[PDB]
C-alpha cells in the first residue's frame, strides 16, 4: 500500500497524481522539452533533506549541523563538474529562470544590453532565423555590430540544428562582448558527445537539470573562469535566492551519476536516431519541416503550405492521445497564439524505450492524422491503438517513489 | 526501503540516512527551521516532476495539463482559504523568487524600497529600538523623508507583534504600497496565534515550509484583482518558467493540514513553548531582546557578557543543539561575530515537546552559557539530550 497515507490524508491529492501518472503512461509524450525523470532520483526528492537550511556553500555556510548535506552538494558539483568537464560548478540554481538571471547578474550590470535569440531589468535585442530555419551567422554579426551588447546569448527551445558555438563567439570577441551559453535543451545530447560543447566558446553555460538530462527540474552554471566562478556563486547567494533545495541538489547529484554512466551515451545516440526516423518518415509522407530534417532531439514541421494551422494540427494530435505544441515557424502568416507549425520531439518517447520501429509507426500515424486532420474517428482509432503500443512501455509502476 | 537509490547511489542513499540521524538525534532550535510532514514528502517524490506546465490553470502554453491545472487550483483553494484571501499565486520556487515577484508587480527597477534591517532597487531601512521594538514614529518620518514606492514590513529576528494597521497609515501617507513578508510567522498567522496582515497589507508573501510545515517554496497572495494580474504576469513571464508541480501539490498537502482543528494546537503549543523558554532563560538571568516573546522565537542579548554570540552558537552546537548567532540592538561586534543568539521552537514542538520537556532543554541552554569554556559540560549535555530526543522521534525513515 504504497504511500497509503498520503490516501488517506489527501485522497483528492493522491488521486489527481495517479491520474497524471495514467497520463504519462497511455499517452505518448512529444512535446520535445519534456522528459521522465528516473526513480531514483524521485525517490530522493521526498525525502527529509527538505528539512536543511542551508544558505552558503559547502564549507562556507550561515548554519551549523551541514556536515552531510555540504557532503551531498559537493558530490552533485563534482559530478556535474566531470560531466561537462569544466572547472566550476554551481548546483544551486532553483530552476533554469534562475539559472540565466544569475549569470546575467555575474555579468552585467541592470540596464545592459543582451543579444539573445528570439522563435524591464535589461535592454534586450533578437536575432533569429532566416526562411530556411537556420541562422544566419553574418546577419547575426553585423546585428551586434551595430546594437554592441554586453552579452551575447545562444540556445533556443525550438531550433532543430546545432547551434554553432565556435562563430557566436568569433562575433562577442569582434564586440568584446561576454557569450553565455544556455544548454538547457540539448545539455544531455553535449555531455553524451552528441552535440557540440559549448566549451571552450562560451565563457559560461547553464542548463536545466530535467529536459534533456533526465534529472529533477532546475538549474546549474559552469564555467571554467575562476573569478567568474566567485561572480556567479555571489550572484547565486545571496543575490538570486536564499537556502537551496537540498534534496533537489540530492537528485540532481544522483541524476548526474546515471548521466555519467555508459547507458547515457545509448540513450543520448538513440534520442538522435528517433529524431532521424520521425523527420525523415515525415518527409517521405511529404510534409515540410523547417530546415528540412534535424541535428538534434527535435523536428519542426511548417504548415504554410497547409490547409490546417498549428493549433488544428496540436489539438488532433491530442485528441489522438499524442502530446505535442504548435510552435511559429519562419515565415509566420498567423497569430502567434494560432501558429503555422508543430514542434516534436523525442527524448521522452526515448526514455520509455521506444527505437526506430516504434518511432515510424508513430510517425506514419501522425502523418495519418495530418493529412486529414478533421477526422475525429480516425484519432480517436489510432488512441486506442498506441494506448496500446504504450502499453508495452511502462518505466513507472507507481506514481510516487 | 528506497532501495533502487540504496543499489544505484549509495553515497547519497547513505548522506541522506546520515542527515536523518543527525535531525533525530540533535535538538533543533534554529527560529527558522520545521519539520515536514511526511504526507507532503512522498508526493514530492512523484512523477509530477515530469510535467512542464508554463502558464495557469487553464491558460497553460502546452496541452495535457488536466490534471495538474486540478491540483494547483486546489492548492490555491486552500492557499485563499487558509489566509482568508481572494487571491494566490502559489508557483514561486522559493521565498526570495516570491518577493522578487512582488517587487516586479508593484515598482519599477531603480525604485526605492524601504525594508526592516535585523542591484535592480535602491534599498533603505528601518530598525528596532534598544528595548527590542520598533518605534513607528521613527520608521515614520524615515518613510517621509526617503518616500520609497514600497514600504516592507516582516523580519527574521523579530520577537514581537507587528503593527501592520500602523506601517500601511504610514505607506498611505507617503503613497506607498505595503508589503507584508509573513514567512517567519505565517503558521501563527493562519492559526489566528499572530494578527493576519490582511487588510492592511496590499500584497502578502511567505515560505510554505519554516512555520507551516510544508515543503520548501515561496506564495503570493492578495485582496486587489489588479494586483493579483501583476502579480500573476511578474512571476510568469517575469521571473520563472514553469513551476514545480510536484512541490505544488506538496503545498497542497501542506495547506490541508494547516487548515485542520490539529493545525491551531500545535501554533498554541509553539507560543507557549518559546513563553517556557523565554520565562526559564530570564529566570537564570539572561537578557532577552525586548525582555521575552510574543511570537516562535527569542533573542538572547549578551552585551553584558565577556562571550559572543558566535561563541555561545558554537558552544550549543557542540552540546548538540543547533540555534544560530544574531545581531542584537546596541550591537558592539562585528555582525560576522554578533553579541546575540537566537532560538526558537517550531521543529522541537512538531516532534511533540511540551512544557515540561522545554523547561528541561532551556535550563541546559542556561547552563551552557553560565560556562561556556566548559566543553565537558557540553559533551555531558549532548549525551542526556540525546536520549531526551530519542523518546520523540517521528520520522521511522529518511525518504518518503
Amino acid at each position: 500500500s504504497n504511500a497509503m497515507s498520503l490516501e488517506m490524508f489527501d485522497k483528492e491529492i493522491f488521486d489527481l497524481t495517479n491520474k497524471e501518472l495514467e497520463r504519462q503512461c497511455e499517452g505518448l509524450e512529444m512535446i520535445a522539452s519534456e522528459n521522465f525523470t528516473l526513480p531514483e532520483v524521485m525517490e530522493v526528492m521526498g525525502s527529509i533533506l527538505t528539512n536543511k537550511y542551508a544558505e552558503g556553500y559547502p564549507g562556507k555556510r550561515y548554519y551549523g549541523g551541514c556536515e552531510f548535506v555540504d557532503e551531498i552538494e559537493t558530490l552533485a558539483i563534482e559530478r556535474c563538474k566531470k560531466l561537462f568537464n569544466c572547472k566550476f560548478a554551481n548546483v544551486q540554481p532553483n530552476s533554469g529562470s534562475q539559472a540565466n538571471q544569475g549569470v546575467y547578474a555575474a555579468l552585467i550590470n541592470p540596464g545592459d544590453k543582451i543579444l539573445g535569440m528570439d522563435l524591464k531589468m535589461y535592454e534586450s535585442c533578437f536575432y533569429g532565423v532566416e526562411l530556411d530555419g537556420r541562422i544566419d551567422y553574418e546577419k547575426v554579426r553585423e546585428i551586434a555590430k551595430k546594437e554592441k551588447p554586453k552579452l551575447i546569448v545562444c540556445g533556443a527551445s525550438a531550433y532543430a540544428r546545432v547551434i554553432d558555438f565556435a562563430k557566436f563567439r568569433e562575433i562577442a570577441d569582434e564586440i568584446g562582448a561576454y557569450l553565455f551559453a544556455d544548454i538547457a535543451h540539448i545539455a544531455g545530447l553535449v555531455v553524451a558527445g552528441e552535440h557540440p560543447s559549448p566549451f571552450p566558446y562560451a565563457h559560461v553555460v547553464s542548463s536545466t537539470t530535467h529536459k534533456t538530462l533526465r534529472g529533477p527540474r532546475g538549474g546549474i552554471i559552469m564555467t571554467n573562469d575562476e573569478e567568474l566562478a566567485k561572480k556567479i556563486n555571489s550572484a547565486i547567494f545571496p543575490g538570486i535566492q536564499g537556502g537551496p533545495l537540498m534534496h533537489v541538489i540530492a537528485a540532481k547529484a544522483v541524476g548526474f551519476k546515471f548521466n555519467l554512466s555508459d547507458e547515457w551515451k545509448v540513450y543520448a545516440k538513440q534520442v538522435r536516431t528517433n529524431a532521424q526516423v520521425l523527420a525523415n518518415v515525415l518527409m517521405d509522407r511529404k510534409f515540410k519541416l523547417v530546415s528540412d530534417g534535424t541535428d538534434n532531439h527535435l523536428v519542426l514541421m511548417s504548415f504554410l503550405d497547409r490547409e490546417f494551422s498549428g493549433k488544428d494540427a496540436d489539438l488532433a494530435l491530442g485528441n489522438a492521445g499524442i502530446t505535442a505544441n504548435k510552435n511559429t515557424v519562419p515565415g509566420e502568416i498567423r497569430s502567434p497564439f494560432i501558429t503555422s507549425g508543430l514542434r516534436l520531439g523525442t527524448p521522452a518517447l526515448t526514455a520509455r524505450g521506444f527505437k526506430e520501429k516504434e518511432m515510424e509507426i508513430v510517425s506514419n500515424y501522425i502523418a495519418d492524422i495530418l493529412d486529414d486532420v478533421n477526422n475525429e474517428k480516425l484519432q480517436e482509432n489510432i488512441k486506442q491503438e498506441l494506448k496500446k503500443l504504450a502499453s508495452n512501455f511502462i518505466i513507472y509502476e507507481r506514481a510516487m517513489f
